[PDB]
């Protein structure tokens, strides 16, 4: 874009759960949270822009975009289910596989970002 505020969000959002991998390794357990508590903050920040320039869409397509939306906030959540577990399992044989689940959950929720990118973008059928 030129000017798209939703796609910069959303490739902002992308690029903090790019960073999870390496951050995870970096910082003690005590700091996951607030790692997390960054992507939390960058999706709600997302799901904010969409919400404005939604009436300026068809109020048709607003069921599809509406959907994503709460699916992106189902994501964050089992994100941070995981975190915790992550948490919890720092000094166990179970670190790895807590940091991986962590990893597969940011993941899907960078995936599901890019799909709420497209459903708005398509959604400029209207004008």
């Amino acid at each position: 874009r030129t000017d798209d505020l939703v796609y910069l969000n959303v490739m902002e959002l992308v690029r903090a759960v790019l960073e999870l991998k390496n951050e995870l390794a970096q910082l003690p357990p005590e700091g996951y949270v607030v790692v997390v508590k960054n992507v939390g903050l960058t999706l709600r920040k997302l799901i904010g822009s969409v919400d404005d320039l939604l009436p300026s869409l068809p109020s048709s397509s607003r069921t599809e975009i509406e959907g994503t939306q709460k699916l992106l906030n189902k994501d964050l959540a089992e994100l941070i289910n995981k975190m915790r577990l992550a948490q919890q399992n720092a000094v166990t044989s179970l670190s790895e596989e807590c940091k991986r689940q962590m990893l597969t959950a940011s993941h899907t929720l960078a995936v599901d970002a890019k799909n709420l990118l497209d459903a708005v973008d398509q959604a400029k059928v209207l004008a």
